[PDB]
């Protein structure tokens, strides 16, 4: 069975950025319901109930076809917050390999960070905006809903392992910046964890 | 080209069920965001700018295809919102032939409320849930985004003729209730429009 994920932080420690207001309905009630609802479809299928979420994500098409949305939907949910929360935190700083290869694919840092604004902003509806690392390249993409790239181009429309996130649900912003999403995006910029997204862009897998 | 209509009455009007800030904001900001992204693609299309935006919906795949995801998003948006304005109001009463239909089709109004509340708290991510009239018999349906049932079965998953909606995008409640989309949902019989939605169904068109 899955569980939600403690916070490596308070709730009130990406302040005065992201509000504690939000960090905890967002985790308490939103990431809490897709744990949930997880569960729930999962207690009638024991071969795919012990899979980490990240693994039971990446074969969707093997689940019966009447439970196939409610995972997708809910373990993606599950799948996409719990990366969230680690890619998080204050006071990092971007460097070392993973600066050089942003530089590299995009030509310079304001670069990476416009495309990747680009993309957050023109979502949508529900979605998510991520940096994704595909064939050694860095690429910016985005997915519908609780989608995730790790789901296949397929299903999401996108591939390619998740180096760092965005989260553009109304839910994730509305409290503090209302309709203004660009403004929120901004703010992303000092809390993205950028030692989290080094050591995920090493791991590679 | 489209003009973002003036509401029917107060932005506290509907209060306290729906809350004013948010009344306003979703008005001033997201409706006339819509509005302006619209025109700005009908710019070119003299020959689309001159229907009405009911029209126009219905029409979505003689657009050029550069033209056809934008107008379909924007003017959906424009029309959806439209009709949500006019459908809301207090101190209405279920009456009449409508109630009749209701009843005929539903077997009861609290059937009828069961089947709306179950479609609109199931739609994931953003989207409206409506009660559309095909044919001669009532139905219950939502869409994704601001798709409508206007625009067909092969765009928008659904078909039929608009009676009434209501708007499940986080932007139209979580001022107010936050994650809480079933008490939003409560509150909205206070404030359906009846004697609008009466008009419409007796029109039929
Ligand atoms: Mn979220
Ligand atoms: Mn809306």
């Amino acid at each position: 069975s899955y569980t939600l994920p403690s916070l490596p932080y308070a709730y009130d420690a990406l302040e005065p950025h992201f509000d504690k207001q939000t960090m905890e309905i967002h985790h308490t009630k939103h990431h809490q319901t897709y744990v949930n609802n997880a569960n729930a479809a999962l207690e009638s299928l024991p071969e795919f109930a012990n899979l980490p979420v990240e693994e039971l994500i990446t074969k969707l098409d093997q689940l019966p076809a009447d439970k196939k949305t409610v995972l997708r939907n809910n373990a993606g949910g599950h799948a996409n917050h719990s990366l969230f929360w680690k890619g998080l935190k204050k006071g990092t700083t971007l460097q070392g390999d993973l600066k050089a290869a942003i530089e590299r694919d995009f030509g310079s840092v304001d670069n990476f960070k416009a495309e990747f604004e680009k993309a957050a902003a023109s979502r949508f509806g529900s979605g998510w905006a991520w940096l994704v690392l595909k064939g050694d390249k860095l690429a910016v993409v985005s997915t519908a809903n609780l989608d995730s790239p790790l789901m296949g181009e397929a299903i999401s429309g996108a591939s390619g392992f998740p180096i760092m996130g965005l989260d553009v649900w109304e839910h994730a912003y509305y409290l503090k910046f209302q309709n203004r999403r660009p403004d929120y995006i901004k703010e992303f910029w000092n809390v993205v964890n950028w030692d989290e997204a080094a050591a995920r862009f090493a791991a590679k897998k």
